[PDB]
């Protein structure tokens, strides 16, 4: 294998590195996987389809302009170069290789498109028509956007967009399911908590956080239990950033944030899908859980779950490992059909006060077709009132002892509107047996005399009843 000769490839430290602080992409390339035959679409502010490092891979069938209702996603050019983001993201996935221009995409032989959908009024219908674009042609969708990262918002997909997620994973890609890759958020400065973002908190999105070059939690990071894994992105000014295609046929070395991490993940997922085109949307999440690497990512909350895997709320299961992903994909056995076990926990409303603990021992639908012995995602769907929402911290403990933070204190969230059947999601108990005692903790983290009531707690378990590995 001959590595790319592109002029900025040496600057793509998160690929070209030789000091083990990288995404192990060369190993996949050397196995013969560069993205041939895979189609990825960037859902953002447009794509410069004539960019010298994108044109060779550009796919009009992966593209649309939902803002102006036409097929051509070319960005709107302005003095401030506002609409540059989709072009930056596209090059991370699929910039052309060995052409003397800028660097390379992770999947530099994949086909790449863009949906111009952020440059206008972004309605539920706009989101739904973007997520649902050409779903039997596009394999993988990448979205580096979501609800305002102000640390006070709780919001997620409305009805059309949620319907688009369920149609995508159910009937998309020939019934194997659209793969929706999501950036977990850029609200770290505001102490945002990313389970309050219903796009990344969805089970249907493969949510990705960031690590800095030196292996630390970047300033912009949001911790939450819904995140699955991590890719490198930007950090402090001594740390390098992401190198990619830029608006006006240029090359940038300064792409940043979790917005840059999701496209890198989408590229790795494209290499993985080339290695096994029959992988389902759930198969792909299993591969990420099994192969991602904690090593040398620094966080104070690394914990070993019930099947021996290390998990962090900043990083999920750790750094994506492209070589390991493509290797495991090749002989992967399709997982069994997804089961869903619904457990209504409360028999009466519960005053929260300073602190509330709810314990329930469950059988996880024993004796039923939805019996689960091998968890995937779990949700605590909570309905509660509280006078100051951001003073709450919420934890969920699995029978195996895995403590998932469902919500951390958000100092800027003054809302009195509580949570209305909000489906807080955790990936941290993946592959555990969910039978036994679950514990919900709700705590007032302030000294104020706050008050409210928990009126509904639905524990929703997803998973199967077959095929477990020996614990790590
Ligand atoms: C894909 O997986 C399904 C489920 O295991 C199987 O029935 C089908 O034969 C597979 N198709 C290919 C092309 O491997
Ligand atoms: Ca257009
Ligand atoms: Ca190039
Ligand atoms: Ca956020
Ligand atoms: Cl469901
Ligand atoms: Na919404
Ligand atoms: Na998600
Ligand atoms: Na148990």
């Amino acid at each position: 294998y001959q590595e790319p000769t592109d002029p900025k490839f040496p600057q793509q430290w998160y690929l070209s590195g030789v000091t083990q602080r990288d995404l192990n992409v060369k190993a996949a390339w050397a196995q013969g996987y560069t993205g041939h035959g895979i189609v990825v679409s960037i859902l953002d502010d447009g794509i410069e389809k004539n960019h010298p490092d994108l044109a060779g891979n550009y796919d009009p069938g992966a593209s649309f302009d939902v803002n102006d209702q036409d097929p051509d996603p070319q960005p709107r050019y302005t003095q401030m170069n506002d609409n540059r983001h989709g072009t930056r993201c596209a090059g991370e996935v699929a910039a052309v290789a060995n052409n003397g221009v800028c660097g390379v995409g992770v999947a530099y032989n994949a086909r790449i498109g863009g949906v111009r959908m952020l440059d206008g009024e972004v309605t539920d219908a706009v989101e739904a028509r973007s997520l649902g674009l050409n779903p039997n042609h596009i394999h993988i969708y990448s979205a580096s956007w979501g609800p305002e990262d102000d640390g006070k918002t709780v919001d997620g997909p409305a009805r059309l967009a949620e319907e688009a997620f369920f149609r995508g994973v159910s009937q998309g890609r020939g019934g194997l399911g659209s793969i929706f890759v999501w950036a977990s958020g850029n609200g770290g400065r505001e102490h945002d908590s990313c389970n309050c973002d219903g796009y990344t908190n969805s089970i249907y999105t493969l949510s990705i956080s960031s690590a800095t070059q030196f292996g630390n939690v970047p300033w912009y990071s949001e911790a939450c239990s819904s995140t699955l894994a991590t890719t490198y992105s930007s950090g402090n000014q001594n740390e390098k950033q992401i190198v990619t295609t830029d608006l006006r046929q240029k090359c940038t070395e300064s792409h940043t944030g979790t917005s840059a991490s999701a496209p890198l993940a989408a590229g790795i997922i494209a290499l993985t899908l080339e290695a096994n085109k029959n992988l389902t949307w759930r198969d792909m999440q299993h591969l990420v859980v099994q192969t991602s690497k904690p090593a040398h990512l620094n966080a104070n909350d690394w914990a070993t779950n019930g099947v021996g895997r290390k998990v962090s709320h900043s990083y999920g299961y750790g750094l994506l490992d492209a070589g390991a992903m493509v290797a495991l994909a090749q002989n992967w056995t399709t997982v069994a059909p997804q089961r869903k076990c619904i457990i209504d926990i409360l028999t009466e409303p519960k005053d929260i006060g300073k602190r509330l603990e709810v314990r329930k021992t469950v059988t996880a639908c024993l004796g039923e077709p939805n019996h689960i012995t091998r968890l995937e995602h779990a949700q605590a769907r909570l309905t509660l009132s509280y006078n100051r929402r951001g003073d709450l911290a919420i934890h969920l403990v699995s029978p195996m002892g895995t403590r998932s933070t469902l919500l951390a204190a958000r100092p800027h969230d003054y809302s009195a509107d509580g949570f209305n059947d909000w489906a807080f999601m955790t990936t941290h108990s993946w592959d555990e047996d969910p039978s036994g005692e679950w514990v919900l903790e709700i705590e007032n983290t302030s000294e104020a005399n706050n008050y409210g009531t928990l009126t509904k707690f639905t524990l929703v378990l997803y998973g199967t009843a077959s095929g477990s590995l020996v614990p790590r």
